[PDB]
């Protein structure tokens, strides 16, 4: 009975409490850098699951990801076509939220928090509730909500939107309304994509006519 | 408007914190493990250095409450710090009258500091440092002032956390729950957690005195 993980998860809460507060110095924008990364590796992921399995490209064919802005609702989206999360992979979350109500193995707290501790608390620097979309091989399509400490789940009322992969949707707070204009979002993709093997588009337009545009 | 980068920090603080431990108590699990290190950080340095302890030569970990001035006291023997750490503190919170390394700062005791909040309004530390005068650090998380102690070097050497804490946590400081939540997150430390309780031991008055918890 080793009982060490408690100095694991404590040191990788303190690499998510250094870096979260290093951006809140400088950017504020180390949400959107660990919103493409984690997508790219769910990406990563299901291209890997494609070299033993065969059927496993049969809800989509694309490796994308697509950032829309609903200005007027003020949210912020990004979807990915990548290997998704079945209900099981939602609630266990990243360890450390608890259903709604409550307040009384697998794979360890320690390493969920590190690879997704931060991008899920940074959000909360924008945002003030996130909101997953979910749908993956062998599992039906949910929804995921939370605070940052409690979430509440269930099953999408509109079947399978996705095909396959995730949305990651942000409830931005006013004070950030700033971050879905479409300039500002447009060189920030741009900037946190230029080493990411897979095509990502923001949802823009011309003269006007909206369609996906690619940013790397 | 004034105080908006302190006040954002604290924010987020407080939301990753009340997060990942759904448990207010935890300010005092920190303030406990905190002043362990300290103590290990002396201990250490105490096995080549013959001289080190010289300006205390226990290692403890002393808990006084307050109740009738609504104060919180724990007080290590440990390391101490200088002047000089004092006032980089945490490196969030601005000096007083104010109109990356201060990052890795807020990594390794933030929980600690911030936790503190959820429970306090104002939190008071009383330093001395090896090779170094005696000072009192104060913060309400978004101004810090730090001074010369007047008493001089009493403590002699290590760290005084003082906790002014919230009307809604008064509870904190009953005697009786205070050693509770001791002998819990204290079970583990390798140095001598004592809490100022009392006995009865003739026909008469309470007597205070150190109590041992671990
Ligand atoms: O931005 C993303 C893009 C994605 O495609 C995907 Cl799958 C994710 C989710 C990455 C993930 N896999 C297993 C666990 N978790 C962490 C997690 C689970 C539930 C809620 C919140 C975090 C993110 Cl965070
Ligand atoms: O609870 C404790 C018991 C201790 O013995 C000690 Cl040394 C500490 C302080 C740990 C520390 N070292 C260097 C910096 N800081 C953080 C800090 C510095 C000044 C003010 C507030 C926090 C704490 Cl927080």
């Amino acid at each position: 009975r080793e009982k060490s993980e408690k100095f694991a998860f404590q040191a990788e809460v303190n690499r998510m409490m250094k870096l979260i507060i290093n951006s809140l110095y400088k950017n504020k924008e180390i949400f959107l850098r660990e919103l493409i990364s984690n997508a790219s590796d769910a990406l990563d992921k299901i291209r890997l699951i494609s070299l033993t399995d065969e059927n496993a490209l049969a809800g989509n064919e694309e490796l994308t990801v697509k950032i829309k802005c609903d200005k007027e609702k003020n949210l912020l989206h990004v979807t990915d076509t990548g290997v998704g999360m079945t209900r099981e992979e939602l609630v266990k979350n990243l360890g450390t939220i608890a259903k709604s109500g409550t307040s009384e193995d697998g794979q360890s707290t320690s390493e969920l928090i590190g690879q997704f501790g931060v991008g899920f608390y940074s959000a909360f620097l924008v945002a003030d509730k996130v909101i997953v979309t979910s749908k993956h091989n062998n599992d039906t399509q949910h929804i995921w909500e939370s605070d940052s400490n409690e979430f509440s789940v269930i099953a999408d009322p509109r079947g399978n939107t996705l095909g396959r992969g995730t949305t990651i949707t942000l409830v931005l707070k006013e004070e950030a309304s700033d971050y879905l204009e479409l300039d500002t979002i447009k060189n920030l993709v741009k900037k946190y994509s230029q080493f990411i093997n897979f095509p990502i588009y923001v949802w823009s337009s011309k003269t006007t006519v909206w369609d996906w545009e690619l940013m790397n």
